[PDB]
DNA sequence: CGGCTCGCGCA
DNA sequence: TGCGCGAAGCCGAT
C-alpha cells in the first residue's frame, strides 16, 4: 500500500473488502508510542494515499483487575503523555472502555472508518478480539508488526526448538529489516477523560494492593518513570554508562548493570528496533554488544515465536517430550518442602536468597534477570506438581512484574520450568532432567549476602 | 555427528 | 573470578 521507506512484509491483510471513504483508524494495543511505530507509520501512509486523516483508538479492558496498581499506573501515565504527543501531530486519540470485540466494531460503524489497522502480538486474547472484530466490520483490516525488528511470521514459519536454530534465521534477515524510522507526518485534515479512568481504576485495585505489616504499600514507584520520553532517557544512560560493562556484570544482581528497558519494551513505550539501531552504531565492548544484541533480538523475538506457534504457551503441554516424560516420572518423588501460593507470594520460604528475590519483585516490580531463574526453578522444586509450579510462577510474574503478561514471561517461565528452548541436564529428584540451580552456585558467581541484605 | 543462553574442581 | 569438564536429549546440516 504505497510507501518508499515502508517494507510491505511488515503488514499483512486480516480481512479483505472495499476501502471506505472514511479516515484510517489505528487500533493501538501493544505499541503505545508515537515515534518509531510501524503500525502508526503504516496507518499514516494509507491515510495519505486516500486523502483522509488518521485517528488512534485505545480500548481499556477489564484486564487491569487481574494485575495491580503498579502496572495500571505505569501504563496510564504513558497514555496521558501519548495523548499530548499525538495532539501535537494533529492526530486525535480516542480511548474506549469494555470488550474490544464489540467496542472497536461499534467504533468502526459510528465513526464511518475506511480502513482499520492494529499492531501485532501473539497473545491468545488478541487473536480472539481480532476475529470478533472481523465478523463485525466490512472494511479492510490490516495488522502490522511494530514490536519485532523482523516480522514474527517472516523470521520463522514454525516453533523454533532452540536459539541456535533461530539465531541464523534472524541474523540473515537483519540487513533487510534493520532500517531507520521515517518521521511521523502530522495530519492535514483534522476530524472520555484519562484522568477519570485512572481514578476509577485505582479505587477498584486498592483492596488488592500489596501491603506491609503496618499497612504500608510495598511497591516503590520512583524506580521507573513511565512514558515515551523517560524510556528514551533510559536507553541513553544504558548505552553511555552501562553498555560497556554489560557483558561482564550481566548476571550480578548486586550491580545495576542491566538496561532496565523491559517495562518500557512491554507496554510499547519504546521500540526495540530503535534500541538495536542505537546499540549498533555505538562504540563499546564487542562481547558486551554481542551479549546485549542476543538478548533483545534473538531471545525477545523467539518469545513471540513461541507464543505464536504454541497456543498453550502457558501450559504443561507446550513443554518438549523429553521434559514432560522426565517431570511425569518424578511426580511421586517426595519433596523437601511444600509451599502454597500465599507462602511464595509473601516470601516465607526457608531460602533467604529466594525471599530476597521476591522482595525485589514486590518492592520495585522488576526482579534481576539472573535471580528470576532461581526464583522460578525453586518454585518447581517446592511445589505439589509441575502444573502447580507453572500456575504459581505465572501468577506471581503476571501480578507483580512491571513487564508481566508478556511473551517474554511465558517463554522465560517455560524455559525455567519446562526446559523450553533448553536441553536436558543431570538426573535429579523432583525436577528430573530440568536445568538445576543451587544456592551454592550463586555464592560462587556474586555476593549473595549483599543481594539478601538489600531486600531484607 | 557437533553444539547447544547449569554445577563443580581447580589456579 | 575465569576456565575446562561433566551430564544429558535432540535438532539439522548432510
Ligand atoms: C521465569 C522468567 C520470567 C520472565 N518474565 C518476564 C516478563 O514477564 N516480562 C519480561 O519482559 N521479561 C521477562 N523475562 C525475561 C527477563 O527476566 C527480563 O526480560 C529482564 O530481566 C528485564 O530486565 P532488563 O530489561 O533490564 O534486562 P536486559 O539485560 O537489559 O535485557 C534487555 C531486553 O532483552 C530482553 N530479554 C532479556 N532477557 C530475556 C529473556 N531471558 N527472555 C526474553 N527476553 C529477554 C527484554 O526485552 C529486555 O528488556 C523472564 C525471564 C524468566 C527466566
Amino acid at each position: 500500500p504505497r510507501g518508499s521507506h515502508m517494507n510491505p512484509k511488515r503488514i499483512r491483510a486480516l480481512k479483505s473488502g472495499k476501502q471506505g471513504d472514511g479516515p484510517v483508524v489505528y487500533w493501538m494495543s501493544r505499541d503505545q508510542r508515537a515515534e518509531d511505530n510501524w503500525a502508526l507509520l503504516f496507518s499514516r501512509a494509507i491515510a495519505k494515499e486516500a486523502n483522509v486523516p488518521v485517528v488512534v483508538v485505545f480500548c481499556l479492558t477489564d484486564e487491569f483487575l487481574e494485575a495491580g496498581i503498579r502496572q495500571y499506573e505505569f501504563m496510564l501515565k504513558g497514555l496521558q503523555e501519548l495523548e499530548v504527543s499525538l495532539s501535537r501531530k494533529k492526530i486525535p486519540s480516542f480511548f474506549l472502555r469494555g470488550d474490544p470485540g464489540e467496542k472497536i466494531s461499534r467504533f468502526v460503524k459510528d465513526y464511518n472508518a475506511g480502513t482499520l489497522v492494529t499492531d501485532f502480538s501473539p497473545l491468545r486474547i488478541k487473536n480472539q478480539w481480532i476475529e470478533k472484530v472481523i465478523s463485525g466490520i466490512s472494511i479492510p483490516f490490516f495488522e502490522v508488526d511494530a514490536h519485532n525488528v523482523v516480522p514474527c511470521w517472516e523470521a520463522s514459519q514454525k516453533h523454533e526448538y532452540a536459539a541456535h536454530t533461530f539465531r541464523p534465521k534472524l541474523y540473515a534477515l537483519l540487513p533487510e529489516f534493520l532500517e531507520e524510522f521515517p518521521e511521523l507526518e502530522p495530519n492535514s485534515v483534522t476530524p472520555e477523560t484519562l484522568s477519570d479512568v485512572l481514578e476509577t481504576g485505582v479505587k477498584a485495585l486498592l483492596p488488592e494492593r500489596a501491603l506491609l505489616k503496618n499497612k504500608d504499600p510495598l511497591f516503590e514507584p520512583w524506580h521507573f518513570e513511565p512514558g515515551e520520553k523517560a524510556a528514551k532517557k533510559v536507553m541513553e544512560s544504558f548505552i553511555a554508562d552501562r553498555l560497556d560493562s554489560y557483558g561482564a556484570l550481566r548476571n550480578d544482581p548486586t550491580k545495576n548493570m542491566l538496561s532496565n528497558l523491559s517495562p518500557y519494551l512491554h507496554f510499547g513505550q519504546i521500540s526495540s528496533q530503535r534500541v538495536v539501531l542505537e546499540v549498533e552504531k555505538a562504540e563499546s565492548n564487542p562481547g558486551s554488544k554481542k551479549a546485549f544484541l542476543d538478548e533483545i533480538l534473538i531471545w525477545k523475538e523467539i518469545s513471540d515465536n513461541f507464543c505464536y506457534y504454541n497456543p498453550g504457551y502457558d501450559g504443561f503441554e507446550s513443554f518438549p517430550s523429553w521434559a514432560k516424560e522426565s517431570l511425569n516420572a518424578h511426580r511421586n518423588d517426595v519433596r523437601s518442602h511444600i509451599y502454597t501460593l500465599e507462602e511464595f507470594e509473601a516470601g516465607k520460604t526457608h531460602d533467604p536468597l529466594w525471599n530476597a528475590s521476591q522482595m525485589e519483585l514486590l518492592s520495585t516490580g522488576k526482579m534481576h534477570g539472573y535471580t528470576r531463574m532461581y526464583w522460578a526453578k525453586k518454585i518447581l522444586e517446592w511445589s505439589e506438581s509441575p502444573e502447580k509450579a507453572l500456575e504459581i510462577a505465572i501468577c506471581l510474574n503476571d501480578r507483580y512484574e512491571l513487564d508481566g503478561r508478556d511473551p517474554n514471561g511465558y517463554a522465560g517461565i517455560a524455559w525455567s520450568i519446562g526446559g523450553v528452548h533448553d536441553r536436558a541436564w543431570g538426573e535429579r529428584e523432583v525436577t528430573g532432567k530440568i536445568r538445576y540451580m543451587s544456592y551454592e552456585g550463586c555464592k560462587r558467581k556474586f555476593d549473595v549476602k549483599l543481594y539478601i541484605e538489600k531486600y531484607s
